[PDB]
DNA sequence: TAGGGTTAGG
């Protein structure tokens, strides 16, 4: 079926009394889950504070997150899309963001370019495709900024963005200082 | 609130 990967979601900020059990006593309310695991200290066997629930299909994924916010054992909790192991290895992987960064995109890209690809994922607040201030021409990047920060992660975990007819590259989007700390 | 003994010899 779907990559384990897209099945996935991670939930921070969990109860210390949080299990397993408990997790998945809630969770399953949006489908069947295929995992379901509170990490924990492997040597004083303590939770962690977090975990993952995977489903069956994306689309329960989906309508988890749809069900947002989500307390668990009597406290609200913070579900994201699961990022892979070798990306949350990447500055910013887990930031929550409404941002992205998306480069490469052709010269004549324009704004409903970057919609008919975009809305898709979620609502669109703004859209900037930038030019250098001062000579006028385009740089061959853009900023879209959603309504939600889920929107940003469904999208950024996917490998591929067709955008005015190409494969573009879309990141959450780091601050200038970000930038610079991450160099 | 970022992963469960889950990542480079011919």
């Amino acid at each position: 079926k779907e990559p384990e990967q897209l099945r996935k979601l991670f939930i921070g900020g969990l109860s210390f009394e949080t299990t397993d059990e408990s997790l998945r006593s809630h969770f399953e309310q949006w489908g069947t889950l295929t995992d379901c695991v509170v990490m924990r200290d492997p040597n004083t066997k303590r939770s962690r504070g977090f975990g993952f629930v995977t489903y069956a299909t994306v689309e329960e994924v989906d309508a988890a997150m749809n069900a947002r916010p989500h307390k668990v054992d009597g406290r609200v909790v913070e579900p994201k899309r699961a990022v892979s192991r070798e990306d949350s290895q990447r500055p910013g992987a887990h930031l929550t963001v409404k941002k992205i960064f998306v480069g490469g995109i052709k010269e004549d890209t324009e704004e409903h370019h970057l919609r008919d690809y975009f809305e898709q994922y979620g609502k669109i607040e703004v859209i900037e495709i930038m030019t250098d201030r001062g000579s006028g021409k385009k740089r061959g990047f853009a900023f879209v900024t959603f309504d939600d920060h889920d929107s940003v992660d469904k999208i950024v975990i996917q490998k591929y963005h067709t955008v005015n007819g190409h494969n573009c590259e879309v990141r959450k989007a780091l601050s200038k200082q970000e930038m610079a700390s991450a160099s």
